[PDB]
């Protein structure tokens, strides 16, 4: 049969205000990020969505986004399942740096390639990074399918897809085949990776997809779990276009 | 041996209005949330590190788990919810004023409905102002027993009988694997698991009083029987 699922990326926290690369640092939502989640929830309630399962990353800003949506829906009882495989892209040594400053030191166009291209890998994160130990000693990164030493230290979009797709295949997609209505609370680049796979977007074209924060993304799938058309945003068409331009402008002088 | 943490949510409006929530999905109030928040601060100050949490399907129990996990910075820990941890089903008593009931049917009878071990209250009926808010909710259309087979009132003993399979089948096997587990549940449903784990009689269980917002530690052996009486963690509270 036809299938329908919602994906979204969370709203803003402090480092978004400061225009810093956040990636695997576990920054909390701020007050307006929490409101963005509630607005998604209200939108989803206005369309009478009834979720059967929620999938999230292990970064708390994506879990809190999911809890906030469920509360607006009166669906706090719906199962939630979290995996590092949905984490934001690991940005290596760019973690914590200002974007517009990078665009100064290397050009607007080196920055765009670092952020949106499919294949270029960021400089790895090194033991001298102020947040190295906070990331890799965190107990949430033990309980899994990969030894702590084989966790990544930086990721291209391609690397994201390769550790994300096994989770889609083994956990998410079988529930979709089952007929359940699913919510994915993830991140900018882990959602771009999933969209690239489901929509058959080229290595070249994925560069041009920028996802707005805190906005529901409706995806329709066919009986082979491929997209029927392009992903669609729920909410006002202009306000969303302005919101996309914002994320694009973080990397511009 | 084994360590287990159980606890009970804080208050909402109806617990101030001296009323029966039961299976009605009443929300925490401000102190109800801050109580869970303070309770999470106390488990953090005790360096607690959970691997799995279990709740009922009522939001007062789920928010409580969520606020606690936020205080702990442990929001990534798996949560699992189940009606089998629900508060006791108070039947037709649901929603009624406690005092107004005391003048309708008498001190001694209302007291026996609330404190006994073996007495089933009057069933809730489709005329009840909250019958449809409960049995039409989608969270029961998707549970492990048919909707009609779910109870319309429960003795405290019925609570244990519906809880024990979930404990035997779902929870205890994870206690055995070495996981530090949290159970965010309700007064009655926590009373039934204690009675089972400690071995309390149908007589002592009726007088056991469990405070809200307080981590309740239970130490077990490999047969998962209590090594001693349940203990409260933290300090300085009354009533």
């Amino acid at each position: 049969s036809k299938y329908k699922l919602i994906m979204l990326r969370h709203g803003e926290g402090a480092w978004n205000k400061e225009n810093r690369f956040c990636s695997w640092v576990d920054q909390k939502l701020n007050s307006e990020g929490m409101e963005e989640a509630r607005n998604c929830g209200k939108q989803l309630k206005a369309l009478n969505f009834e979720f059967d399962l929620v999938f999230t990353s292990v970064l708390n800003r994506s879990i809190h986004t999911a809890w906030l949506i469920l509360e607006e829906l009166g669906q706090e009882w719906v199962p939630v399942e979290s995996s590092w495989r949905l984490n934001e892209r690991h940005y290596g040594a760019l973690i914590g740096l200002n974007r517009e400053q990078m665009a100064l030191n290397h050009g607007e166009e080196q920055v765009r390639l670092w952020r949106r291209s499919y294949n270029v890998t960021p400089p790895p994160i090194e033991e001298s990074h102020p947040y190295y130990q906070e990331i890799y000693n965190d107990r949430r990164y033990k309980v899994c399918d990969v030894p702590l030493d084989q966790l990544p230290r930086s990721e291209s979009l391609k690397d994201v897809l390769e550790r994300l797709l096994p989770y889609w295949n083994e956990r998410i997609a079988p529930e979709v085949l089952r007929g359940k209505t699913i919510l994915i609370s993830a991140h900018g680049n882990s959602s771009r990776a999933l969209l690239k796979h489901l929509e058959g977007i080229s290595d070249e074209d994925i560069i041009n997809i920028t996802l707005p924060t805190g906005v529901p993304i409706l995806l329709e799938l066919d009986e082979n779990l491929r997209a029927v058309g392009p992903h669609q945003f729920l909410g006002d068409q202009e306000a969303i276009q302005a919101a996309i331009k914002k994320v694009e402008d973080q990397g511009k002088v």
